[PDB]
């Protein structure tokens, strides 16, 4: 119930915006139950409170057709209400209202291109004489007359902002035409309901900053002070500065914006000066909000600063956050992408207090975050977003708006075949048709990729299950690990049992361990991160661990997710297996996987494989409880597995029916998958070699080869080794037969 | 679908670019049928339109003989319009083109050297004389007479920018020369048409830069936000900075540059000043395009940058592009060879958003490289520029820039010793006679390397496969092992199966293990990277590593690439034998080179290949197919190779009739080839 301010509650003043019947540009119409309900007259003036801080001026009456939670409301107020059909409104009435005296209204610049008439006569006077219109400062109204309708912005009254346009008030239209461009950035203005995914942060925002700054007697008579200092942190698009540019574009206090690197000034102590007067420009139109964009630009650690002019700027800021109390109506937010960078100090009981998370949306968050991106957008029937929420894992809300604009540009490629760049003028029915359908979002889907991840990403080859031969009981498993929780979240979460989070593949080289990861890649809907052993490890001192710490940090935003340490016979050997290790940088790296494995323990799975080539020289506190719980033996496949591999790699290339593919694995009674991959690719190869010398032969005349044949096979049998012998596999029974004892 | 963008639809108003017949510079002619199609009439002004937004305009008359299809034309409008014999251009009428008032025309610097008449008089007013010259602003128009022809160039109209020259109007030639230099540059201005083997990302480019500017309708009617921000990204010379200059040269929108390192100032705070008055002044110019050369100077980072200004210049760049204070028509582009090393703040949308990559190109992309660099030179008939480009390998555009400039060079060279180079002038004959032939394509192309293989090059001894003695077999298996992937690439996908792509040579020393690699590099056709084991080992604990990583790398870039191994027992030797070898850092070498040759990754035409004299301590895991699958014996010579080892060394040795090789090879039983040659 952390939710409950959020929640619009119930007041007699909220109705639901329709469309209207015959009520012009100043009048609306309310039913009169709902009119005696809240004392209104006919003929009164009342006010309309919208979203945005946008409100304006009607004539309320009524109408026997009208619901009673619902206004009849016509779409020029609509749009100066910058609301929709569905939309709640507030209305009061209005005393006091008296005639107005000076008005300045300008037109629309594109509304009027063209047009030269008098705009007085032709416009204004006529909608205005002896209607008794009332307007706002800042309204806009359509007009009919002349050869096409004119928009008009209203741009200073007497008095302000409320008049009543009598006939002897002066109207004049006089001035510098208003550029479209301002009016569309006023319209497409971010409000809260622009956010989705955070509900929770937005109500934590609201109640930290809102309610403070708007009934601070309600705090004062219950005796405790407001929250001075919020710090908004996360990981990059989540939406921090979306949140503060909500908050300044619906708060009522007067936002001051801080950008960082903006503060740094050349002149001697001029950037401290700069933090100084920014809060004292705070102070003087008290109460106000101060957002410092970028805190750990300008917030680093004391302790490590290498310069006199920032350690003074982050001395001056932990002054002026221990003065904030003093200021007593002022309140900071901040947005950092790393808080761990901020110097401490700034994160005491006092500085930065509390401390709002904005994390990676769940898939009711990227649901809502779909339908707010395309909520402007045009969308056919087939268009499911549930669908495409569910399919984005770890998207975060930038990523789903990136996943938007790939799917409308994927729809201007699908018009492109009609449309042409070098044209002058675009055709209007080719442009009507133009829609987006489901198979754009499909193919977003398919090249969309959380940004977290751009750098861990790798090209991996088409693999699917049945590419992989054998190992059935393993293909389950590995799918009852990954794809349950997945796609059952439920079922796990609710019984509350802990899950392992290892899988360790150890077996015989060549024998499935990498393909049953490139198979979770390319067939799990959960992010996939290959981590090749090695990579992570850095001459210099300190980074070598926190590429391990970034790693492992990197999956846990994008959870679900798998990470793939193939090869932890580097990353991780036996402790003492260097026995000297003075510098100790492998076993400080080997410790760091310990600690991150044993660190995170939480609802969103993050899965860890490690595809050990020869498991014993791993240290075993990785294989001891609590990390890579689950154990997999990849076998050497026997004579009913083999024959799936055969099939498996030859499903794709044309071979004789002559081929017996269940002769050809009794032969091969100890080789591994690697092993019969190389009797078909050396196959291969003789039938190429064959039609290579039939098209010379042929060409050489006149100045093929169909399948591989029996023979083909028969030439390439003999070439075959057996890669893995039987004195490797008793190590690798042996592993198994210590653990075994141990467990 | 992905390449819909560069479909140019036919329509009408395209035609062919065409020589002239009698025309002068101020008409174009067009097919009567045609004409009809477009209801254009005799003597009509029209607007032509070509490349680099490039407009022209002529007046159209009628030719039976000019095609439906094709534009007559003289050489002064096509170097007006900035196109070539063969291209396409539009042809649109343009009303509304009143009588000229008053013109400023200067002449070219060089078309003047030695006229001191009056221009006017001479050149001007005979060319003007009662011919109502359509003409507009910026365009290049030849004189004849006097002593030498003259080329004028109208800076300035009145009204603007169409206007016929009336009798009555006034044409002034005053004023100060225009420089040669200046023209020349324009001329050769870089357009998307210099661009080759990147069309997939040229379509990309021109969807997210081109299209939103040229029709800013469609996302409105769409109601989305095309993307605004563009990382070109690739290894050095692949045509980023080229893009960049299209981009620029192309566009209407303001183009604003920044080098990275040219932020820096010396003052506190002014490396910030300096991206926020860029990014202020392409604001107020908007629509206007940023791009940001070398990202990586100035964008690493900030969790590994030490530097507090360096870290404060990345957070002035994050809140530019997406802060509190959204961005207003502005596309930044930016072009590194290093993306991972950019912020990963940066990577997200709204900011660098989409990633391009401009990758190496392949043989039908390199041919478009060629024949892009190759339309300014003049070549004989016998060239054949789709052999040059089935040779270069791994060659990247820059590099086959510099395998032209080399095949002019060797071409200049045969015709060195006919000129001076005291002389005052070089003889017109010489100058007449001179061509790149076919054979400086070849001497350059043999001469010419890759750049990123410029480190890894050492000088081999030349050996042929006739050097080697006996071996018979496993030249075979050597000759198809490189060849059938990269000649038939087809016929392995029609037969649906991967190429094998590695070998291990293992036997006694001085058998020819080495040798065999020698002749590799020779006689095959692919790239050649030789390193010794122990060479990629280094003190420090990651690089040892990231040695073994970027020579992988290198050589998928020069895909095909062979990868030879001198001494693979060095590198590759079994895990666990010793216990605290050194640091464990050989250990963790042999599973560096185990994720690269066969790992998650797609694997290219990289063919690894190895030679061990001992290959029992080998790595097993290095021996697993699809590692080295191949491991071929190469035992000691038997009598039938003992002859040829004895010949093979001796081939061009003059030896006398009478002494029999074939007797030396039945005396020996256990030599070796490198004990008959010690013999020889
Ligand atoms: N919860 C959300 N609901 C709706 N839109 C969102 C949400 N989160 C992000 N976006 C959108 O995705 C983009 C995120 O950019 P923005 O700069 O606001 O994110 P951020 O995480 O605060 O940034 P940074 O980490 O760089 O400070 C914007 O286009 C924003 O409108
Ligand atoms: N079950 C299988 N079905 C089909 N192909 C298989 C199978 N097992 C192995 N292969 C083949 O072997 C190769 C896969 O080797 P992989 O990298 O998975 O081996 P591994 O057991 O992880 O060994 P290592 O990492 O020690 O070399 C591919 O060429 C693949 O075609
Ligand atoms: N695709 C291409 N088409 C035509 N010419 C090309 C192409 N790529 C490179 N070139 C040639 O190579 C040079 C372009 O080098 P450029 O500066 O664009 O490379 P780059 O990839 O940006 O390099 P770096 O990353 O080192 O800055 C020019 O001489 C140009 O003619
Ligand atoms: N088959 C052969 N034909 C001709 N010369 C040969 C042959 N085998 C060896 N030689 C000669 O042996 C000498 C060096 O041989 P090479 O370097 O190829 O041996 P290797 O087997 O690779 O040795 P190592 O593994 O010990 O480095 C050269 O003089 C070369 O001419
Ligand atoms: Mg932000
Ligand atoms: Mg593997
Ligand atoms: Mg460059
Ligand atoms: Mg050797």
């Amino acid at each position: 119930l952390s939710t409950a301010i959020l929640k619009q509650k119930n007041r007699p003043n909220r109705l639901i915006v329709d469309e209207a019947i015959n009520e012009d540009n100043s009048v609306v119409s309310l039913s009169q139950p709902k009119m005696d309900e809240l004392q209104l007259f006919r003929g009164d003036t009342v006010l309309l409170k919208g979203k945005k801080r946008r409100e304006a001026v009607c004539i309320v009456l009524s109408d026997d057709t009208c619901s009673d939670e619902k206004i009849r409301m016509n779409r020029v107020v609509r749009n100066n209400l910058r609301v929709r059909l569905g939309d709640v409104i507030s209305i009061q009435p209005c005393p006091d209202v008296k005639y107005g005296k000076r008005i300045h209204v300008l037109p629309i610049d594109d509304t009027v291109e063209g047009i030269t008439g008098n705009l007085f006569e032709v416009y204004l006077k006529p909608y205005f004489l002896e209607a008794y219109r009332p307007i706002r400062k800042g309204d806009i109204f359509l007009v009919r007359g002349g050869m096409r309708a004119v928009e008009f912005k209203v741009v200073e009254t007497d008095p302000s902002p409320y008049c009543i346009v009598a006939p002897d008030t002066v109207i004049h239209c006089e001035g510098e035409p208003i550029k479209r461009e301002d009016e569309e950035e006023s319209l497409n203005e971010v409000g809260y309901d622009d956010i989705g995914g955070c509900r929770k942060q937005l109500a934590q925002i609201k109640e930290m900053v809102e309610l403070p700054l708007r009934h601070p007697a309600l705090f004062k008579e219950i005796g405790v002070k407001p929250p001075r200092g919020i710090l908004l942190y996360g990981p990059p698009g989540t939406g921090k500065t979306l949140i503060a540019r909500a908050v300044a574009n619906e708060t009522g206090a007067f936002f001051f914006l801080i950008n960082g690197p903006e503060i740094m000034s050349k002149l001697a102590g001029e950037s401290e000066s700069n933090l100084r007067k920014a809060f004292e420009e705070a102070e003087k139109n008290a109460p106000a909000i101060i957002f410092i964009d970028e805190l750990d630009a300008i917030a680093p650690k004391r302790e490590k600063t290498h310069g006199e002019v920032e350690r003074r700027i982050v001395s001056q800021l932990l002054t002026l956050m221990d003065g904030l109390k003093q200021r007593a109506h002022v309140i900071v937010m901040a947005a950092t992408n790393r808080p761990n960078s901020i110097d401490p100090a700034l994160r005491r009981f006092g500085r930065f207090d509390r401390e709002v998370d904005i994390g990676i949306p769940d898939a009711t968050g990227r649901l809502e975050i779909l339908q707010i991106h395309t909520k402007n957008m045009k969308l056919a029937d087939d268009v499911d977003l549930e669908q495409v929420a569910n399919e984005t894992h770890g998207h975060v809300g930038a990523d789903l708006a990136a996943l938007c604009s790939e799917a409308a540009l994927q729809a201007i490629r699908k018009k492109m075949d009609l449309i042409d760049l070098e044209d002058e003028t675009i055709d209007a029915e080719v442009m009507n048709s133009l829609a987006v359908t489901m198979d754009d979002f499909r193919w977003a889907l398919s090249q969309s990729n959380p940004s977290a991840l751009r750098e861990t990403v790798v090209e991996v080859p088409q693999v699917t299950w049945e590419d992989i031969g054998g190992l059935e009981d393993v293909k389950r498993e590995l799918q009852e690990l990954v794809q349950y929780p997945v796609e059952h979240p439920d079922k796990f979460l609710k019984f509350g049992m802990t899950p392992s989070k290892g899988v360790l593949f150890y077996g015989p080289p060549g024998c499935g361990k990498t393909l049953l990861a490139k198979a979770i890649a390319n067939e799990c809907q959960a992010n996939f991160i290959s981590i090749k052993g090695p990579e992570l490890l850095t001459m210099w001192f300190g980074e070598s661990e926190a590429n391990v710490r970034e790693i492992f940090d990197k999956a846990r935003q994008a959870a679900p997710c798998v990470l793939f340490f193939d090869q932890l016979d580097s990353i991780a050997k036996a402790r003492g297996g260097n026995i000297g290790d003075g510098g100790g940088a492998a076993d400080r790296v080997i410790n760091q996987i310990l600690t991150e494995m044993d660190g995170m323990s939480t609802k969103k799975n993050v899965f860890i494989i490690g595809a050990t080539n020869r498991p014993d020289i791993i240290d075993p506190a990785i294989l001891r409880p609590g990390r890579l719980d689950q154990l997999i033996y990849i076998p050497l496949p026997d004579e009913k597995s083999r024959v799936a591999i055969l099939k498996a790699n030859l499903r794709k290339s044309p071979v004789a029916k002559d081929v017996d593919l269940e002769f050809l694995a009794k032969m091969t009674n100890g080789f591994s998958g690697a092993d019969l991959t190389e009797i078909c690719q050396r196959a291969c190869k003789l039938a190429i070699r064959e039609s290579i010398e039939s098209e010379i032969r042929r060409e050489r005349e006149r100045q093929p080869v169909p399948e591989i044949r029996r023979d083909h096979f028969e030439e390439a049998m003999r070439f075959a080794r057996r890669s893995v012998s039987d004195n490797d596999i008793r190590k690798y029974e042996m592993f198994a037969q210590t653990l075994q004892q141990s467990r």
